[PDB]
């Protein structure tokens, strides 16, 4: 049973997924088995494919995006993440108006469209997909789901799943809440910290390090040990799109002082990497709601930077039992 | 108590720990703790430091080593390894001549002079240092230290630790053999596969990979998935003398079969490659002998490329209880 | 006025030629202007378009592209030039049977049915582009194209253009002769050279340098140099060319480059330089073709016989050598070339 | 016969050429010949060499290197030039205080002080070596060397050369002004630019490129670009200069600069370059300014006032504009410097 998905916010993250659902059914298709899925961890996670995606509704407030129907809202400019060249179909609907930080509060007019579109669409998961930063919004489109009783993802940094007593109503509804801030599906740090885990692993020493990453698209507009250095902004560069290139150094040191160096380039569509772990959060989401586990799932925890509870309460295992138990529960019911 | 350390090849390994050892003994003298030596894993091993370290006996079969003061041997040409800038010590000894391959036999007279010389030196560890090929030299230092009671230690790929009827030998002499193979300090592998394993723990998948690798040294000179390509002798390069240059490329695909490229440049003084875990094996050779423990010690399983028992019967558990009973019973005695 | 353009030998070089004339072509439709044409320095020579191309014939001796028509030989394996996604179309005729080497001789029925095959395909210029070793080849094919008439171009090191009484010949029969040797559209070496030309111009210390090549394609396959480290000459004492470091099957018709440079300036304070070069190995043969071939057709158009100086720039061993060239010879050429072409 | 050497600001630049000239006597005396020092395009200039150097007035206003003899003011925090491991000579002098913003005024205390400095020690070179961005100071220092007749030298983007009525009157004083803007030995842009070069002079598309730097000295933390962009005027629509990346405090005077460029070649297919450079940035300067020094000292000698062209190469914003001067106008001005100096 496909996954009946709201979004807040319809950027390159949004164009990645839906793109990306509609190119695995075509591949589907063509002949390709799931297993052979190029960037899929788990090709099934309580039955849901990676193609089993109906997109419900939406909220933009960008004119390019609000009032067009979603086809092409998604690829409408500012969002460059690339055509990938695959008929995605047309799910019908057209995108409603997010809310403005004015209508924060749940008693607002916006407030009660959005809770009465996700309750008329009958969605799942609400997707929450906005610029970073913007605190008041996390926590209203994560009300007006809560009441909606739709699952809630938070890909942003924001607290939302880390705020303790928002958490607990959740918890109290039967109401699952993944967050908080995606994990890249391979960023820049996860290779940057592997190599610094190598050289301390082995016993050889670390003189410096750096890291520097290069984006040209509305996320990267928006952002803008002793001797390790961190530029998450180096620069912004319009020809790079929705692409992201990161450029890092480790200078060590080895038997009698002698110098180990390495110099390493990663090229990634940036989006590419928010979608890779997108489809596992909003899968978590639904199989969760379906079988009525609400809260944090720890599923969620290898592909989230800040998950509710914090990563140091958290063993590989956690994560594997509860994986283990939604898709033993799902198969049950 | 310093390890009396015998050598079996003169090459640009030994110019590295013996010029290694006496760079961190005048670290000491500055006022640099262990704890702060740069490139050491383990600084004790049985009670052993990284600078208790005695040459004793050497053989070689190249003009400028044989009949030279070991001092000088060390740093004789073709050795490129640099000076590391640190006034050496006289050990008092110099360079005997190796065996021949027509002396491989225990009965011939230069297999005679090598046992009597290990047995006057009264060395603890036979260090195997030969270029890699020489089977029957592995096997004949490893007989003669055999008979004299002295440790050995195969850093070439060749079979002795391998070859099971050998290790009998040892095991009953209550003689510790450490073999077979260094595995590099930080070598190309160990970073090619960190980075490989990084794309399939998160799914993504691999289109291709390539590692190239480069050179300037006698060992070099010497030694000159589907879509995986290792080329270990990419080329000799005069001018890069001890150093090793790796250049790698990974392309994975990512969600919806979009590419995440990494490339990579790995610079290292080769032999300190090889020092860095020398002077472990040399320490679990020497700590071993003296507590009685003959065969194989399961604390050299890291630093081998090919250990006795092969890796997929090790558990890195089995190596840190090793260290652990090491330590333990020289602690007690 | 479309080039009538005979091959010898329909490998990546061809691939590329005529998939990359049909991507022009549709460039031209979906609206693109010719001078906003990706790769192209020149976009008419003597009037003649980047895609004014019409095969006529074709010349191998692999049994994957021997009979096979044209069309699907070019893509045929061991080709492994990319598909480039354009409808190419079937110019109606089939790659006949090359010569092989006891065939070398003018009198052989080989000779005899290449001679005739240039004749009847009314062919202007015959493409020489085998495996580079095989003297006897450019040697045979260039006397087949001079019986019947038709405009000789040399891709490989093979002496062609270089000896000097065949040119005579085909100086005296009003035939071009072109060649030899192609200068990669963006080469490894100008790169590595013009690295090389900034440290010494601004008096920078050269301590070494190193470069690596790596393909996949049966050009490297075959090569697997001195014109390489010649190019650098700049101390070159400690400066190494390994032009094959290693063959990487997935790379394909792709080349690259690694390229080391450790200079010492001011203090003997180290400058150093790390480069990759990536390139569709391939393109950088037919990014410079098209401007020989269209050389070549021009000047047979126009009874310009022998060697045309318009060539010079790129090719590594053009006739008469390129100490007797300056960059005004090149374009007094062109411009001569092009303007006779006009009335 | 050694020049008597001005310096206002004590910096990165004179860390490196202060023990870079000791560097190079310690190698004189070791054994090597001055054609085989390291980073020197031109050994001795009016018969200067590169170690013909004595320090002999110093002007700062950081209290780390006020009232500190020079040779410790030099090493002093927050000089980051690595220690070249030479016995580094003791020159006997102490670091004057500078021109504060107020001082500017000629008839201050400060600047009777520092015409009096320059007076004293004979000195024969000013070299301004303080932050970009002082054009007050840039002014200051040169009428001080003026006032006093010394030679004066910008190694800063500031007008002193190029404000036309300040150099009437250093031409018409007999007194070389030397500016302005050191072209670094071997810069970014220089390498980014050749590379432009490369794909265009062969014909190659650009799709894009960027640039960016990274440092940590003073230099780099104040200057924390359109000189940048326009050497690299090509279409440039999709070309970023990114001069200020980040800075890293662990590379001190080392800058690290990254480059990508994107070509398109034949049938669209892409050309790809990634460059990494690193040098120790304060080397690059010295690197030029051990030219620009010795121009100047051995014009005053020959009493060749004003603005020499044998400064343009090693100038961004020479007097009168590279436009206005060829290679010959330069080796001209070299030759004849030498040769006069000879007689
Ligand atoms: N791989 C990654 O992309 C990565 C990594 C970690 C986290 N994230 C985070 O994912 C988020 C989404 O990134 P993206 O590339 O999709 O961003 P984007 O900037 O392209 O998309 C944001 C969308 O939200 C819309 N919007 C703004 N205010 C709104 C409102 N009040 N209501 C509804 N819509 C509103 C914008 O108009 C736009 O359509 C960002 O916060 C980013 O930092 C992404
Ligand atoms: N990091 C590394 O260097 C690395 C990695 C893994 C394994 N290894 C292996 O370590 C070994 C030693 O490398 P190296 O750099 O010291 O080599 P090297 O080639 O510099 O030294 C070899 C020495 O053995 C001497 N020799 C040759 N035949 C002899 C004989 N019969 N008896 C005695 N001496 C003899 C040679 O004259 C020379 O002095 C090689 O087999 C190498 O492959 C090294
Ligand atoms: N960047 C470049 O690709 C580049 C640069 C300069 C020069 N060149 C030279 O151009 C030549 C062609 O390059 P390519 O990649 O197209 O090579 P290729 O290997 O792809 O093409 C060679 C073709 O010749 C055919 N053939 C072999 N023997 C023949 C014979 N006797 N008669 C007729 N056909 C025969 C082969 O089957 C194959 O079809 C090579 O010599 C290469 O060095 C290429
Ligand atoms: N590669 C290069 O280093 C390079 C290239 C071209 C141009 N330049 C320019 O040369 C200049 C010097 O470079 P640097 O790295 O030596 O700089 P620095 O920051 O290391 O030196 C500046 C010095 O000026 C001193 N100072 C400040 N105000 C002063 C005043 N009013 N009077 C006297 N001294 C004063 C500062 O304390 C410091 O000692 C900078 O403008 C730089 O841009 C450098
Ligand atoms: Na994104
Ligand atoms: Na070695
Ligand atoms: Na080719
Ligand atoms: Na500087």
């Amino acid at each position: 049973e496909s996954i009946r998905l709201a979004v807040a916010g319809v950027g390159n993250n949004i164009s990645a997924l839906f793109q990306g659902a509609e190119l695995y059914r075509k591949m589907s298709a063509e002949g390709v088995a799931e297993a052979d899925f190029p960037g899929i961890k788990r090709p099934r996670i309580g039955g849901i494919g990676v193609s089993d995606l109906t997109f419900v509704a939406a909220f933009d407030l960008h004119p390019n995006k609000v009032g067009v129907p979603f086809k092409d809202a998604v690829l409408a400019e500012p969002n460059n993440y690339p055509l990938l060249g695959v008929e995605l179909p047309d799910p019908g609907f057209s995108v409603d108006a997010g809310l403005t930080e004015e209508d924060a509060d749940p008693s607002s007019p916006a407030f009660r469209r959005i809770v009465e579109r996700l309750r008329e669409s009958k969605a799942e998961v609400l997707l929450y997909s906005l610029p970073t930063g913007l605190q008041w919004a996390a926590i209203a489109y994560a009300r007006a789901a809560l009441e909606a009783k739709v699952a809630f993802v938070n890909c942003t940094p924001e607290l939302v799943a880390r705020t303790p007593e928002l958490l607990e109503e959740f918890e109290k509804a039967g109401v699952p809440l993944i967050g908080d801030d995606l994990a890249s599906h391979l960023g820049t740090s996860v290779v940057h910290r592997a190599l610094l885990g190598l050289l301390s692993e082995r016993g050889l020493s670390l003189a410096s390090s750096y890291q520097l990453n290069l984006g040209g698209n509305e996320d990267f507009r928006n952002l803008r040990t002793s001797n390790v250095e961190v530029i998450p902004s180096a620069g912004y560069v319009a020809h790079l799109k929705d692409h992201k290139v990161a450029m890092l150094n480790i200078e060590g040191l080895g038997w009698a002082g002698t110098p180990v160096s390495i110099d390493l380039k990663l090229k990634v569509q940036d989006s590419s990497n928010a979608a890779g772990v997108i489809i596992d959060l909003i899968r978590i989401a639904a199989a969760a709601r379906r079988v009525g586990f609400g809260g944090f799932s720890a599923a969620a925890v290898k592909v989230l930077k800040s998950p509710a509870g914090g990563h140091p309460s958290y063993t590989s295992e956690d994560v594997a039992e509860a994986y283990r138990q939604l898709d033993a529960v799902t198969e049950a019911m």
